[PDB]
Formats: structure tokens, sequence, C-alpha cells
RNA sequence: GGUGUUGACUGUUGAAUCUCAUGGCAACACC
């Protein structure tokens, strides 16, 4: 999954 | 309040990565 924080791309596993 | 680190969930696609979309707080450290 790809999470997004404060308009920031976060890559977390699937 | 600013900076850094960590992380769950919906759709489509395709096929171990990458890009796009959803939600929106929490924890720890430093100044």
């Amino acid at each position: 999954r790809v999470r997004t924080r404060g308009k920031r791309r976060i890559r977390r596993x699937p």
C-alpha cells in the first residue's frame, strides 16, 4: 500500500 | 509549531518495483 501524509508519498509494502 | 521517523483502509489497472486514488489522525525523537 502507498500511504500519503501531509501531501507526501509514503510507500508501505503493498 | 517546526523538522525527522513509523503506519490501517476503498476503487481501477497490471502482474513482485513504479505511478495514480481513499482516509487524516496516532506514536516516538529533536529544536
